[PDB]
Parts: C-alpha cells; sequence; structure tokens
C-alpha cells in the first residue's frame, strides 16, 4: 500500500484489541454509542501507548550517559496534529491503517478529527516544531521549553469578506498527547523590591505564581528516541473569601492566550510576564537537572540554551541573578558561564518588530533584572570604549539602553552581548545583519556572528502530507532519503525518464483533484483541477506583498475582458493567511482579495479561466493539504525583508515551481536548483537601496504604466466595491504615498515573469522536467541539515543516527 | 483478615498486573521514580476499571426497562474519598489489600493520599451523598445532579487560635473518578428580555453560558448496579482581542467555588446564577432523556424530581417555562405536570437561613421566570381566597411575594405551591413545620406534608470506617445486616454475653489508640487514650451550642482547681468544625475553644485529667477517624432548632453514648434505644416556648448559679485572654443580653447530666452494655430505610435488592 511500514499479522491483531480496550475502559463507550470522535481517541490512545516505553528509556539513557543537554527556548511551538506524525516516526501507519480497516473504520476520516496544536503564529513557531523533530531524529538530548496556552492562534472566519477572530479552544475535548506533571511545579516571582544587605542583593516581597509543567513526547524518525517538549501552565498558590478565590484567575491569565501580533511590537505587560514566566521556570528546571548530572565551571559543557528570537532574552539576566544572587558566584565568573551557554537567533530586520521594553515596566515587574541589565550594559560599553577610544557615537548606538521619549531596553543588544553566538536564518539575511543592523557589534566581536539557513522536516512535509510523491521517489532511490534528504539528488538521473516524468506529473494531478474536492466538501466552491494552481499562503504582511499578487490578478482579469476570445492558461489563484487582529492594513488586504474574487468569480466572460480563492483559516493542517496540490509557489517579498521563509522550501519539496524575488532562502534555493529552473524577478537588495537613496516615487510608475494606472483607478472608483465606492482608499493612498515596500517598482517585472510561467505550463513535459530538477535539489533545506550545523558549530555536540536499543 | 471480601489467587494476580500496567502506561513511571501518590493513582485506576463494565450495563438496563427515573437535585454533594468505598461495594478490599501487600505497599497509606471531594458544607451535602449510595444499593434508576466546583469547602487552618480559610484545590492532581462528557454540553441563558408575540412569550437577547457535564459512578453495595452523579461545569462559548478571551473567565466563575455560608442568607447574584445554572442544564437533560424513553401526560409517571432544600427551586418555574413557552402546553396542563413531578425537602426552621430573593435580582437575571412566578402566585392566592373567604391576612402570609423594604420572592412558598410533597427530616421537625412555619399551607393542603427521618449509609459509616466493629458483629449475626441494618436488633441477645461485651469494648479501645496516635503523627499533641473521649464535631453555629460545651469544660477545670486531690473521671474533650467565613460569632467561639485549651492543657495541677482539643479541618475523611474513636457524642442544640442531625446517628452506630436534648432525630434515637440508655437533658420544645412567652432573662441564671457567675467573670476579666483582657466581650455580651439560644437556661441540667455520664464511665461493664443496646437499636437510622420511604411514599417506585446480571 506504500512504505508506511509493514502491516504484520500479529501487530494488526494486537492493535485491534488495544483499540477496543481503550474504547471500553478509557472512553467508557461501546460500539453502539461511539462517535467518530471517540474512535479517534481510541486510536490516539492505542498509538500513544507505543511511545511510553521508548520515552522512559530515552530519558533514562540520558541520565546514565549524561550528555550535553540542548534547551530550545521559544514562546511558540506550532505543532499541528500529532497522530499521523507519531505513526510515521514509529512505522505504525500501515498497521493502524489495516487494523482500523478491519474494525470497519476509515483512518483518514479519524485523523481529520484531531485538533491542531496551534501554539504559534507562523514561521518562527513552526521552525521550533521542525527543529524538535530533527533533534530527536539526530539523537540529541534536547528539550523544547515553552508555554502551554489554553488558547492558541485564533481561528479565522471570513464574514462578508472580512476576517473575524474566534477563540481556538483546542483543549476542549482534551489533549491525549500531553502528560501533566504537578510533582514538578516550580514557583516564579514578580514585582517586589531589591534589598542590598551585607552579603549581596536580595529580591523580596515578590508576588508568587506557580508553573506547572506538561510534557509532550517528541519521537525521532524510526530510531526509538523520544525527547520531551515541556510546556508550562500558570497556577495560583492556594495561600471577601469568594472574591479571593475568584481572583486566582489573574495569576493564571499568564498562560491563557498566545499573542497573535505578527508585525508590530506592542509592549504589553501581560506579554512581558509570559516571557519571564517561561524563562524563570525553565532555568530552575535546567539548573536542578544540572545539579544531579558545585562547580558551575562545567555548566557550559553540560548545558546549551538556544534563544528563539529575543522573546526568551530574560534568560540572560535571570541566569546571572541565580548565579550571582543565589549561588554566590562572582560576577565575572558568572558572566563567563552565561555567555558560554547562551546563543541567540534573529528572525527579522524590520524595526517595528524589535522588542524594546520601557524601563518603567521592567522597573516595576522585575527590579533586580533591571539592575543586572544596567550592570551588563556598563561593562559592555566599557569594552567598546576600550576598543574604539573616542568613538562617542558608537557608544550610544551600541548601548542596551535607548534614550529618548521613554527609556527602553533593546533586547537584541542584550542578546548579542550575552551570547557566544548570534545567527541569521538565511545567507543573505545573516549578511545583512553584519552589514547593517548589527554592524557595530560585528566589528567588536566578528567571531560571534554565524548563519544557519532554515530548513523543514521531510517527515511531516513530504512523507506525511505527500505519500504518493514519497512512494514514487522511494521506488527509484530507496527510503534512506527520508533521514538524508541530500539523496534526492539521485533523482536528477531520471529527469529524462519517461516513466518518472509521467509519475511525478500523476501524483500532482491526484493531489490537485483531492484538494479540489476538499474545497467543495468543506467549503463548497468548485474549482477547475485542470487550471494552474497559483498559491500564496503565509501570514498577511505588507512586506510579503500579497498586494503585488492582487495587482497581477486584476491585470489578468483586465486582459481577459479586453480580448475575451484570446486563449490564456487557466489559473486558480489561491491566497490564504491570517492577519494580526490589530493590523488594519492587513485586514484591508484580506477584504480586497475577497472583493476581487466577487467580481472575477462571477463574470460570465471569464468562465473557468480565472478563479480567485481566499483560503480560510490557513494553519499547519491546511498547509499539509494545499502545498502538495500547488503548481506555482508565490514568494514575492521585497528584497531584503523576508529573513528566510520556510513555506518556500515546503513547496519546492512537493513539486511546485517558484516565482519569487532574490530574498531570504529563495536565493539559496535558486542557487541549488539553478536559476534557469527558477522564476526570479524584481529588484535585488542593492536595487532597493539605490531606489532609497534616490527616493521612491510611486507616481512615476503610475504615470508610465497604463495597465497599472487602470488598476489603481478601478480601486479608486469603486469598481471592486460598488456599495462602498471609497472602501479601498486607504490601500490606494498607501500604494501611492507611503509604500515602504515598493509594490509598484516590481510590478512590471512580476507580470512579465508570470507570462513566462504560463508559457512553460503550456508544455507539460518540460514543466514536469523542471519540477524534477527542483525536487531533486531540495535536499539542502531539510531541518536535519540545519540542526546538524547548530549542533556542530554552536552547541558543541555530535549528531548520531544510531538507533536506540529497541523499545 | 475480615469480611472485606475474598482474596482469590487469580483475582490477586490479575490486580497486580493491572497495577503495573497503569503505573507504566497511565502514569508513565517505573518503580524507581514512583512516589506514593503515583502508587495511589495506579491503584485508583485499577479499581476504577472494575466499574466500567457494570456502569455501561446498568445504564443500558435502564434504557431497555425504561423505569421511572429519580432526579435528586442538590447544590451540594459531600462525597469524601471514593477509593475504599468503591472497593467495599465491589467486594475488592481484601484482594487489593493482598495485591498491594505483595507489591510491597501499604494500602492504608495509599488511601490517605486521596483528596476529599468536599463539594458540600455539612449535613445537607452529606445527606445527598448517603442518599446516592442507598439509591444505588436499592436498585433505583437514580441520578444525582449538581455543580462541579473547582474549589470545594475551604481547608481550615488554625493560626494563633483563629480560623484561616485556604482554597481547597482538590482537582490539582486530577480526579480519576470523574469522566468528562463534552459531547453533552448544553446551553444555559441569563438576562435578556421577554417578548410577547402572537403565539406566546419569548425570552430573547440572552447571554449564553455552556454547561459541560462530568459523570461520576455511584456503585450499589455488591449488587452490580452503578448509577450516575452528573456535575455541571461552566464553559464560555468561543464566539481588545486579548481582553475578549481573558474575559471568558467571567462566565466560568459560575462553577468556580462552593458558597461556604452555613447560617445567614446573603443573596448574592453569583449564587443565584449557580442555582439557575444547575437547574437549567439538568432539566434539558431530563426532558431529552424523556423524549427518548409528545404527550407530557406521562411525564410524572416517568420522572421524579427531588429538590434538596430551596436551592434548586427555580426548577419549578423553569419546568413551566419549557412546557408552556417551548412545548406550547396550556398553563393548567403544564402546572398539573409540574406539581406531580416535583417534591421539596426542608432542612431548617430558622428564619435567617430562608432564601428570599430580591425581585430586582430576578427581574434582571431571569425576567421570564419572574413573570411565571407572579402568575403562579396569582393562581395560588386565588385558591386560598376561595378556601378561606375574607381571610385577608392569610392572603398576605401565604403569598410567594413578600412586601416591605424590598420585594422578595419566598422560595419556600414557591416550593410548597409547586410540589406534590413537602417533608421534614425528623418527626419533631416535620411536626413543627405543620404547627408553625407552614401552618397556613398545611391547612390548605394537609395531604402534601410528610416526614422522612434522615439516615446514614452503613457501608461508609460502619463497614468502611469501623471494620473491627463490623467484624465482631458479623461474627455473631452474619453479614446480611450491612444492607438490612434492622438486623442489628439481634445483637440485643448478646447484651449479657461476656465475650461480646469484651469484644465491643476491645474494638473501641483499639480505635481510640489509633486516633490518639494519628493525633500525634499528623498534629503532634498527645492525649491519654485511657480518658473518656468527649467529642462534638459539626459546623460551628450558635444554635448547636458549642458554647454550652465550653461552659461545662470551664466548670470541670474550675472544680479541679478547687479540689485538686479529688478523683475525677479523666476526659479528653474534642471539639471540631468549620465556621462560615463571615460568621463573626462562630469565629469568636473557635477562638474561645483554643483559648480554653491553652489554659487547661498547660496547668500542672490538672495533669492528664482534662484535655481540651480543637480538631482542625473537620471534614468527611476526619469524621471517619474520630467518630469510631468517640465515647461521648455531644448533640446539644436548643430544642426545636436542629431539624434532624446525622452526626448523631453516626456516633450511635459506632459505639458511643449520646448526651443531648430532645431535638431533631435525638428524639427518635432515644425512643429506639430507650430513654434509660440515653443521656437526655434540658428544655423540650414546649419549655422553650414557655420561656419565650415569659421572656428569657440570662441575668436570672447568672444571679442564681455561682458556678456560672464565676465562669462569666473569668471570661470578662481576661482569665482566658491575658494579653487581650476584653477579647471575649462580644461572647459575654451576647450570652447576657441577646442569646436567642438560651445557653444559660440549660446549663444546670447539662452539668448534672454530665456527672451521670462520668459515673457510668467508671463502670466499664455497664457502660459497654448500654453501648450494645444503642448499636443494637440503630437500625432505623440507615439511609436505606429513608430512601425506601421516599421511594414508596413520594416517588412511586419500588426498591429492589436484586443483583444485576453480573459484570
Ligand atoms: O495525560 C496523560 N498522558 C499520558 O499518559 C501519555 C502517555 C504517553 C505519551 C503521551 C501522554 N495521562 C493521564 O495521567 C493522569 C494522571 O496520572 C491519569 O489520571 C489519566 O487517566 C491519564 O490518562
Ligand atoms: O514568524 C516570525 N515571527 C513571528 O511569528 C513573530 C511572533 C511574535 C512577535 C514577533 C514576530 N518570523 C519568521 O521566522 C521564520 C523562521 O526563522 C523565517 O523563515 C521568516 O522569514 C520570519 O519572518
Ligand atoms: O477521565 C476519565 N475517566 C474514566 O475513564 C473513568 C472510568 C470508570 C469510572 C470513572 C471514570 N477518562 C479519561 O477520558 C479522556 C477522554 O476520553 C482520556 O483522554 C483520558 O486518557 C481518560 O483517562
Ligand atoms: O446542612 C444544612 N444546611 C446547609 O449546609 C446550608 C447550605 C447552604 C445554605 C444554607 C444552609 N442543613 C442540615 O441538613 C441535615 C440533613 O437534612 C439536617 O440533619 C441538619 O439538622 C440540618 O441543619
Ligand atoms: C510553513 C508555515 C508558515 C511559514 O510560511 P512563510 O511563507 O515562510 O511565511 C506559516 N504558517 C504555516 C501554517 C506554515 O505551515
Ligand atoms: C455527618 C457530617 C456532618 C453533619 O453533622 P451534624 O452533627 O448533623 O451537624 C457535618 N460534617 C461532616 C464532615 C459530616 O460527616
Amino acid at each position: 500500500i506504500s512504505v508506511r511500514g509493514l502491516a504484520g499479522v500479529e501487530n494488526v491483531t494486537e492493535l485491534k484489541k488495544n483499540f477496543n480496550r481503550h474504547l471500553h475502559f478509557t472512553l467508557v463507550k461501546d460500539r453502539n454509542v461511539a462517535t467518530p470522535r471517540d474512535y479517534y481517541f481510541a486510536l490516539a490512545h492505542t498509538v500513544r501507548d507505543h511511545l511510553v516505553g521508548r520515552w522512559i528509556r530515552t530519558q533514562q539513557h540520558y541520565y546514565e550517559k549524561d550528555p550535553k543537554r540542548i534547551y530550545y527556548l521559544s514562546l511558540e511551538f506550532y505543532m499541528g496534529r500529532t497522530l499521523q506524525n507519531t505513526m510515521v516516526n514509529l512505522a505504525l501507519e500501515n498497521a493502524c491503517d489495516e487494523a482500523t480497516y478491519q474494525l470497519g473504520l476509515d483512518m483518514e476520516e479519524l485523523e481529520e478529527i484531531e485538533e491542531d496544536a496551534g501554539l504559534g503564529n507562523g514561521g518562527l513557531g513552526r521552525l521550533a516544531a521542525c527543529f524538535l523533530d530533527s533533534m530527536a531524529t539526530l539523537g540529541l538530548a534536547a528539550y523544547g521549553y515553552g508555554i502551554r496556552y489554553e488558547f492558541g492562534i485564533f481561528n479565522q472566519k471570513i464574514c462578508g469578506g472580512w476576517q473575524m477572530e474566534e477563540a481556538d479552544d483546542w483543549l476542549r475535548y482534551g489533549n491525549p498527547w500531553e502528560k501533566a506533571r504537578p510533582e514538578f511545579t516550580l514557583p516564579v516571582h514578580f514585582y517586589g523590591r531589591v534589598e542590598h544587605t551585607s552579603q549581596g542583593a536580595k529580591w523580596v516581597d515578590t508576588q508568587v505564581v506557580l508553573a506547572m509543567p506538561y510534557d509532550t513526547p517528541v519521537p525521532g524518525y524510526r530510531n526509538n528516541v523520544v525527547n520531551t517538549m515541556r510546556l508550562w501552565s500558570a497556577k495560583a498558590p492556594n495561600d471577601g473569601y469568594i472574591q479571593a478565590v475568584l481572583d486566582r484567575n489573574l495569576a493564571e491569565n499568564i498562560s491563557r492566550v498566545l499573542y497573535p501580533n505578527d508585525n508590530f511590537f506592542e509592549g504589553k505587560e501581560l506579554r512581558l510576564k509570559q516571557e519571564y514566566f517561561v524563562v524563570a521556570a525553565t532555568l530552575q528546571d535546567i539548573i536542578r537537572r544540572f545539579k544531579s548530572s558545585t562547580n558551575f565551571d562545567a555548566f557550559p559543557d553540560k548545558v546549551a540554551i538556544q534563544l528563539n528570537d529575543t522573546h526568551p532574552s530574560l534568560a540572560i539576566p535571570e541566569l546571572m541573578r541565580v548565579l550571582v544572587d543565589l549561588e554566590r558566584l562572582d560576577w565575572d565568573k558568572a558572566w563567563e558561564v552565561t555567555v558560554k551557554t547562551c546563543a541567540y537567533t534573529n528572525h527579522t530586520v524590520i524595526p517595528e518588530a524589535l522588542e524594546r521594553w520601557p524601563v518603567h515596566l521592567l522597573e516595576t515587574l522585575l527590579p533586580r533584572h533591571l539592575q543586572i541589565i544596567y550592570e551588563i550594559n556598563q561593562r559592555f560599553l566599557n569594552r567598546v570604549a576600550a576598543a574604539f577610544p573616542g568613538d562617542v557615537d558608537r557608544l550610544r548606538r551600541m548601548s542596551l539602553v535607548e534614550e529618548g521619549a521613554v527609556k527602553r531596553i533593546n533586547m537584541a543588544h542584550l542578546c548579542i552581548a550575552g551570547s557566544h553566538a548570534v545567527n541569521g536564518v538565511a545567507r543573505i539575511h545573516s549578511e545583512i545583519l553584519k552589514k547593517t543592523i548589527f554592524k557595530d557589534f560585528y566589528e567588536l566581536e566578528p567571531h560571534k556572528f554565524q548563519n544557519k539557513t532554515n530548513g523543514i522536516t521531510p517527515r511531516r512535509w513530504l512523507v506525511l502530507c505527500n505519500p504518493g510523491l514519497a512512494e514514487i521517489i522511494a521506488e527509484r532511490i530507496g527510503e534512506e532519503y527520508i533521514s538524508d534528504l541530500d539523496q534526492l539528488r539521485k533523482l536528477l538521473s531520471y529527469v529524462d525518464d519517461e516513466a518518472f516524468i509521467r509519475d511525478v506529473a500523476k501524483v500532482k494531478q491526484e493531489n490537485k483533484l483531492k484538494f479540489a474536492a476538499y474545497l467543495e466538501r468543506e467549503y463548497k466552491v468548485h474549482i477547475n483541477p485542470n487550471s494552474l494552481f497559483d498559491v500564496q499562503v503565509k501570514r498577511i504582511h505588507e512586506y510579503k506583498r500579497q498586494l503585488l499578487n492582487c495587482l497581477h490578478v486584476i491585470t489578468l482579469y483586465n486582459r481577459i475582458k479586453k480580448e475575451p476570445n484570446k486563449f490564456v492558461v487557466p489559473r486558480t489563484v489561491m491566497i490564504g493567511g491570517k492577519a494580526a487582529p490589530g493590523y488594519h492594513m492587513a485586514k484591508m488586504i484580506i477584504k480586497l482579495i475577497t472583493a476581487i474574487g466577487d467580481v472575477v468569480n462571477h463574470d460570465p466572460v471569464v468562465g473557468d479561466r480565472l478563479r480567485v480563492i481566499f483560503l480560510e483559516n490557513y494553519r499547519v493542517s491546511l498547509a499539509e493539504k494545499v502545498i502538495p496540490a500547488a503548481d506555482l509557489s508565490e514568494q514575492i517579498s521585497t528584497a531584503g525583508t523576508e529573513a528566510s521563509g520556510t513555506g518556500n522550501m515546503k513547496f519546492m519539496l512537493n513539486g511546485a515551481l517558484t516565482i519569487g524575488t532574490m530574498d531570504g532562502a529563495n536565493v539559496e534555493m535558486a542557487e541549488e536548483a539553478g536559476e534557469e529552473n527558477f522564476f526570479i524577478f524584481g529588484m535585488r537588495v542593492e536595487d532597493v537601496d539605490r531606489l532609497d537613496q534616490r527616493g521612491y516615487n510611486a507616481q512615476e510608475y503610475y504615470d508610465r504604466i497604463p495597465e497599472l494606472r487602470q488598476i489603481i483607478e478601478q480601486l479608486s472608483s469603486g469598481f471592486f466595491s460598488p456599495k462602498q465606492p471609497d472602501l479601498f482608499k486607504d490601500i490606494v493612498n498607501m500604494l501611492m504615498h507611503h509604500d515602504r515596500f515598493k509594490v509598484f517598482a516590481d510590478y512590471e517585472e512580476y507580470v512579465k515573469c508570470q507570462e513566462r510561467v504560463s508559457a512553460l505550463y503550456k508544455n507539460p513535459r518540460e514543466w514536469t522536467r523542471m519540477v524534477i530538477r527542483n525536487i531533486a535539489t531540495s535536499g539542502k533545506f531539510s531541518s536535519d541539515r540545519t540542526i546538524a550545523q547548530y549542533a556542530r558549530e554552536i552547541w558543541g555536540v555530535e549528531p548520531s543516527r544510531q538507533r536506540l536499543p529497541a523499545p
């Protein structure tokens, strides 16, 4: 049926009986009242049972061997569903498929019942999830530490073409994958004041909040390793009577909901609390575990802490506090230890996203940390002054403390000073960090800066979501590639294979028919599966330029209306993604997209030649559906703005061709497959700079491109908003007078490049041959490679593909 | 080892393997890291497994047979622990005892780890719990419906002699006995307004709160019947963004905490919400189940709703609303149905406890219900006027609407008008209801009023907490008495048995040594196990007169100090109980008790002759410990104030002699054992009335009793509060000028009667012979008898002791 593992007779028999056991004793049901949901739970519990043995031995192994431990701190872990992923990594997929079949059930139907663990916004959260999977697969003693939000990323509903946010109550029916561990609850302190007494400072009169951990297993791919992801939950201590207990919820609000802010840094107190909460509980856990393994000289040899962005940056001053205040280590010794164990990863260069906490906030909530931060700053600036004597301006630029309206702490500067390694997430992004944003720091300590180009896990993003494609590949080169993606290169020798070409093209057509069906089943819309599937799915941001895509779509529509009887390659263009609740422009763009579809999708002259569809509630489980069905992947951010991107890598691995700018990882992807096999266009980072020196004037482009001018006039006159003629004045206004992302500047080259895409699509054989060359060269983008580099170049540990001594 | 069931070889083997299974797969632990708590959980899960089969068939049986269903509505269910009770009713106690032994564990030690399900204040809540056990044992298709508070009755801590309230976070480590059933969540409405349109009224614009049920099994005694207790949990519907989700907690606060108010009716909105919440969700569930079994003519033949006090009284107007508004039945037909299915139980005659809801509250929160209540009142008063023409005063006295300062709805009058049966909980209490409080209603419909004297379950209150006593009894008369307590009478023929007398006396001494030890182990205090154990345990109330007990204790102390070298029967007097947080006087009494102990317990002249101990955090699990170890049970409420009492019955069944007034069930207890075998004293209900006509003047008693005057002067001068001389001025002030409970009036007779108790205690043989006569005549007070009467005289169903077709 596929290489989803063997379906042993004894194995299938055992599975079936355990399914019935759980249905009875665990769910307390019987075949006569069980709903599909109960069936899903019976299966989840049966599968989950196979993890227990491995989980216990893995943790036991690490105890005996005592290897260096990797702690990945993130406020986000975009996990998605875990039933199928668990079956895959355990080689249980076919056995469970058979067993449920014999029990008279459809496994695929049951899998659709599981809720997505949406504890992330997008790329950054999903990277942590892919990293966890790779770390387990490479046998690293790694622990993912975060917050267990009871409400993850909101569920997106489109009402009248507008986005509506709805609470994502993912724990409503329970989470069978987690294991509450109240025996390990730890106390976290807030507020209070600092007392300076004879022997050291003392943080007193603090308000206490408890951190209760919940452990979720993270299985490696067929190696019997099961690592742990520990998520903290806020609990009030039990020490008007009614009001007093009702007010417990104020302390527990800390882990209540994931902040959905993608673009702008707000600076809310609840978020700072969430950040200290995960940091404070995690460090106690880390040190406790270390004390078991007091000379902290060996701390860095046994501990590695990776900070996913600046969100968990308080780990630096908190490690110092514990080491200096509680362990009584001298400052210098404590600082040496801290720097050697901490490493920081940056994910963007846009200023509005940078965390710059008001000093008055830190002063009230974490008084001792502010004192430590000031001391760190003092000593750091003393180092700078000694290296660049008299460079008074460098001193103010490099300070962790920013003066002005209100004093703030630049968390990024804090992270650089307190880490032995700082990395970008794509070659071009890492270069930009050295050349611009962190130039001063790079000059001071060049050795700290590195690059670790992002990657995605081939298990979830190939084997799991595209079994058909994974099968035909395995049919030719074997299975070894699933944990060694570079082997995909061997597929180059089949680029002229008439059989393979036919197969590659066949799985894509099956994937498109499957998606086209799902679109009607759960959303009733109907699309032509013979058209080119043009998709752009990712969070809505101005820098991602969904607007540029919109301009092209309107252009295509305008050309058809001009020459109705001229042939054009049919296209179904799908755009999907969530907008941060307070991001007005982003919400206005979602409205534009739906407004375009209302005109285009109901124009009789257009027929089934052009369809504009907005994919509702884009999330991990939906991505697993659309991506394998896409023909064209849109990665069109303004050069220099997308640090890396990862959706781009997911499309490449699944047989879609890419049209994009030389931004983020796009650069390395084109470099791997060859620019001839990529649809590159638009300004490069340098062209953007040149335009900036000159001054970007959108009017110029409006005046010289008739097709563009016509589009803008359609928007202004209410062509796409009859009842509300001026509905889109904000978008037009932005495009013409304050477009930081130069949408117009790339319009002409984008449209022309899109014409070349349509031309190639007209030649099935050649389109597929180009696809084969993309899939065959996507090996570099596996997160196994990324993690192997982090392991070797930052953490100081050697990855191992050695199977663990059976379960 | 005892008749705790057989310990079969196969049974013990199976238990052990399932214990290890759960420890591994359920707890995800291994013998090397498991804590006693894990062991308890492994056992709880193993035992719980045996309930599943029976639970499913029982519910299945009721579906096929379709018997009349009994719904017991209560806002309280004081369950206590359920591990041992489950083993007992399933005859698994010895088998589990053996199995854990072989696994190298002490079952008794593990049992002590389980938390008490304290979802009740005292008597009323515990009665619901005993009733559930009896209903299952008598094979009635009964369902207990209530609220799943996440915080039950507060844990009592004594600080400096003062009570401190601490949140009872009983779900912290989880509840293995419940089963969440989200597939049955129901919506409950609040606020809104009423719209009168063409065809009927309509409740619109309501705020919605969801009710998620949690089911807990209730096993009958060895009959394989497992009924259900369904507890509702408040959940907000998922339909600033952050603030919006953080504000979900306002809806979920409904099921957050149990109101600890024992004595005074506050009238808080949160409590009214809790009351409508349980009523609204329960009725939907009831009607849904009925529709499966539309002529509601047969509704009363298939449904019986028992209201535990007036707390769930909104069930009456809510049944009407549904029937009239939704089902469209005519009023009269709907009213006939409602009255025939509802029955009300009263638990007190004190005015301050009566629920009288302000009309403005009902107007805002439940507008339609207020309209229905006014209509019910109108028609009822029309009935009264027709029966007693011209009795204009009777009309105002009987109205459900009370005029005055603020209009209120008398929920008790509502319950009488809408129920076909109203009952008191003890013969004397039920008589008082007819003669006083509900005289007007009794005259209107004499047939409605009944009596159902309370009872306790012999499984929990004998077999479970006193296995030693249960064993020696079974040794002579068999085991049949455990579900037929009347058989205890057969013990009368052993009253002269030298062996039995020795045995009865022996188990009591073992129980006292066990308790004396526990007192030192968990509370470090040390008491003489040879002294008479004088105990008064129950909630602190002025009417219960813990103060009268205090006066006696001080008197004993004063007599010893007067004649130090005179012999006196040594006594350890223990007083325990929780005070409602806002009950100042009650908290002042707790302070007095501890203050007395501070003087008495450290006076060298007193030695081990007198010990005053305040039992901290009295609760169900503690009662199971003290009661079997008591010699003297104090039931001294002012005649006519304690509706029934149940702690009194627990002491009688466990070999303690009773000293009390002719109040509540005390009357029937003395009547059953013979007044010669009871220590009765003080005023009878009539004497209290006479005193009231005359006028109670405490000064009179103060002036004529020197011993009493001396005690009051000691309190006033600061003898018991050196540092704060006037600490107890409020108590003295109350005693002298506003004692509604005439403490002084019963002082002399109480002290004399206590002398007779001491005299008998000096004669071991005769004391024990009297004990045998009490235990032998306690059969009437089993809740099996009570339930059989409710079943037959109110619900219309026949109890059955028939075993259900195996598991
Ligand atoms: O929540 C879990 N999770 C797991 O057992 C588990 C096992 C393997 C992998 C992931 C989760 N278990 C739960 O632990 C509580 C407390 O011990 C039990 O009462 C409950 O019945 C059980 O399902
Ligand atoms: O997703 C984010 N950032 C956030 O989601 C975020 C969350 C909270 C606050 C600010 C930003 N960054 C993204 O991280 C991925 C993985 O490195 C990159 O490939 C991508 O280019 C970048 O934009
Ligand atoms: O909470 C219970 N309770 C019982 O199974 C039970 C069984 C018999 C008697 C009392 C409770 N079961 C729980 O039900 C959830 C949802 O199905 C599972 O995920 C969890 O593992 C299981 O322990
Ligand atoms: O316990 C209560 N009442 C409360 O706990 C209570 C709770 C909330 C509000 C008012 C009273 N009443 C008690 O109920 C038992 C059982 O019928 C009687 O034996 C006892 O005499 C009576 O006082
Ligand atoms: C991969 C992924 C992302 C990241 O997409 P980019 O195009 O890199 O922004 C965001 N959301 C989901 C659900 C993903 O699967
Ligand atoms: C039996 C019981 C009660 C009732 O006691 P009374 O003496 O009738 O007031 C109260 N609390 C607990 C814990 C009980 O077990």
